[PDB]
């Protein structure tokens, strides 16, 4: 048998490892299609034969639910991604406590904070949220190094060109050139969350069993290894 998963592309490597583990354990092929959450939600809306949908945000799963394309009795948040402060691997910077008393000016060592463009990059929007809530935005706003996406903000830090950056936990794990030096409190910003649901009409035995497996120990260990949080 086989199960077809439409999963946000940020989950590519985790999902591929889970597929190989599930094959070797249950002898069932997991077929994954990776693309943006927007792309997959519209494909599912138009009737694509996906069995499961894992979105990188609640918004696009809300969209699929509004179009009656996913089974709402099966929807639940599968993963989180922490919002983290990263530094270049070679930096003297050690891990520090992130709270209302963090001395951001001293941590910047004369440089700028790398972020996704807070006008539209989600990691930047969330960075801005957390910094405003913690009362640091007044200090940090004139000291930003905005980037076109998370990868561009990561590149500033990997090349020692910015002393700090704000990315997701899974981005930090995928980048060998950066190290986590702090984690924002989850309530300082909107939660980064990956909901999972069975696509409407696809709640059969084999789909349901892989659906359950994604929440079990083997899949959870793989997600954590890639820097996601589990539920
Ligand atoms: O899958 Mo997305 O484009 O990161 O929301």
């Amino acid at each position: 048998g086989k199960v077809t998963v439409f999963a946000a592309a940020s989950l590519t490597n985790a999902m591929q490892d889970i597929a190989q583990a599930y094959k070797k354990e249950k002898n069932i092929e997991v077929v994954s299609s990776f693309a943006s959450s927007s792309t997959l939600a519209r494909q599912i809306e138009a009737g694509a034969p996906a069995d499961l949908f894992i979105s990188a945000d609640q918004k696009w799963m809300d969209y699929a639910a509004d179009k009656k394309a996913i089974d709402p009795a099966t929807r639940a948040t599968l993963l989180g991604n922490s919002l983290v402060v990263v530094a270049p691997k070679a930096s003297a910077q050690g891990a520090i406590t992130i709270d209302e008393k963090t001395d951001w000016t001293s941590l910047l060592k004369g440089g700028r904070l790398a972020v996704g463009d807070p006008q539209h990059v989600p990691a930047g929007i969330y960075a801005k949220e957390a910094l405003q809530k913690l009362g640091a935005w007044e200090t940090l706003s004139p000291k930003l190094a905005p980037a076109e996406d998370v990868r561009g903000a990561l590149a500033l830090v990997e090349r020692n060109e910015a002393p700090l950056g704000i990315v997701y936990g899974s981005d930090a794990v995928a980048s060998k050139g950066v190290k986590v030096v702090g984690t924002f409190p989850e309530a300082s910003h909107q939660k980064v969350e990956y909901p999972l649901a069975i696509v409407d009409g696809h709640r059969n035995a084999a789909v349901s069993a892989f659906y359950d497996y994604l929440k079990g120990p083997e899949a959870s260990a793989i997600f954590k290894r890639y820097g996601f949080t589990t539920r």
